[PDB]
């Protein structure tokens, strides 16, 4: 009976400022019964030694702004 | 226009090169009839993947999946 809000400004703009992300190309988010939300995005990187270190910390940012289920597909 | 075989379709993405392992091989049914999948994906090393990206987007495509995120694990 609650809608859950997404803050889409905070969670790009952080996403962005995570180390050694260089663009994000694309990123979709939907939302499913239960007020799960999942979410895709592309996302240019510098190196894949970034890359694997820094998935952590994006699946973090994501789950910081009430998403659980992402795919992150980085371009190198 | 076409169908979605499965089998096929788990069958080229695990032989495409330097694919090692194809987890979480999700399709999602969206509004205004749009497809889209995701997997998970073990692959030798970055450079198999930087070649492979394209395969893989191609091969979803040829069974009728045209937005795809592919998450790789080195």
């Amino acid at each position: 009976t609650v809608p859950k809000q997404i803050d889409i400004r905070n969670l790009i703009k952080e996403l962005r400022n995570v180390e050694g992300v260089e663009e994000v190309h694309e990123l979709h988010v939907w939302q499913l019964a239960g007020s799960r939300i999942i979410a895709t995005a592309h996302i240019k990187c510098e190196d894949p030694t970034s890359y694997m270190e820094v998935a952590k910390t994006i699946k973090d940012v994501f789950h910081n702004h009430g998403i659980h289920a992402t795919t992150i597909q980085p371009e190198f």
